[PDB]
């Protein structure tokens, strides 16, 4: 840590948060959610064998690389024949990476692994609250009137952005890499689309968490890429 450091549940006493940010020691205050708000409400089974104990005891994976609700990037509901086995609800479960929020030296804060993170794993879901494309149109227009530094939103599926401008989870301070080491999957959770952060390597401990973050935004002048690669191409756009 060249810059100061936190964890993820530094997030959740927002009274002592208030105060690490007027020290600098955490970022600015956003709304903490678990999972996605929408501004405007909106109008089965894998083939997996059960394991028995012996083979939970073994140490077998339920609903591994070849559940078929896994390859359909469908969770597994409550009735997955694995019941509580089952590794793959993992969004539902919340099994997410161990990360830390740490500010860097040119993009604000950004993440980290605080350990390493196996190739191909879940990292964070990204929540915010999901824009229709009117609100999204909204949205666009106030935060280049109020001359916000920072862009937090995230294309899901048709009328639906999610904006974690506002309220969101720590998944906001992903930071863009022209050589990144993560990408965003959607996955379906109960009929419902849903987005997260993925490793695409092995992250050893201590590396920052970065995506190829591609959201269009107007500027009198292009973004400045500050990833450090030897093929950064120089813009987020
Ligand atoms: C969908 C998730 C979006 N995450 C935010 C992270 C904000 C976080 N840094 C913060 O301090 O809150 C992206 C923003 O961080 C900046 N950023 C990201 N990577 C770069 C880069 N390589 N070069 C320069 N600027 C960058 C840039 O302003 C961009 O809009
Ligand atoms: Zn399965
Ligand atoms: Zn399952
Ligand atoms: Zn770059």
């Amino acid at each position: 840590l060249v810059g100061p450091s936190c964890v993820m549940d530094d997030f959740r006493d927002p009274q002592r948060w208030k105060e690490c940010a007027k020290q600098g020691k955490m970022p600015c205050y956003f709304d903490l959610i678990e999972e996605n708000v929408y501004l405007t409400e909106r109008k089965m089974q894998c083939e997996c064998t059960p394991l028995s104990k012996d083979e939970r005891a073994q140490g077998e994976i339920a609903c591994g690389e070849d559940c078929l609700n896994r390859l359909l990037m469908i969770e597994c509901s409550s009735r997955c024949p694995n019941g509580d086995y089952c590794s793959n609800r993992r969004f539902q479960r919340k099994q997410h990476a161990d990360v830390e929020v740490i500010l860097t030296e040119k993009k604000g804060w950004g993440l980290r692994a605080a350990k390493d993170l196996p190739s191909n794993t879940f990292v964070l879901e990204y929540c915010g609250e999901v824009l229709d494309h009117k609100e999204f149109k909204a949205r666009v227009k106030e935060y280049a009137r109020n001359k916000n530094i920072h862009y937090y939103f995230m294309a899901l599926k048709n009328d639906e952005i999610i904006d974690a401008t506002q309220k969101g989870n720590c998944s906001r301070f992903m930071n863009h890499s022209c050589e990144p080491n993560c990408e965003t999957q959607k996955w379906t959770v109960n009929g419902q689309l849903r987005v997260g952060f993925f490793t695409t390597k092995l992250v050893p401990s201590g590396s920052e968490l970065t995506f190829d973050y591609q959201f269009q935004r107007y500027g009198k002048e292009a973004q400045k890429c500050f990833c450090g690669s030897a093929n950064c191409r120089g813009y987020l756009g």
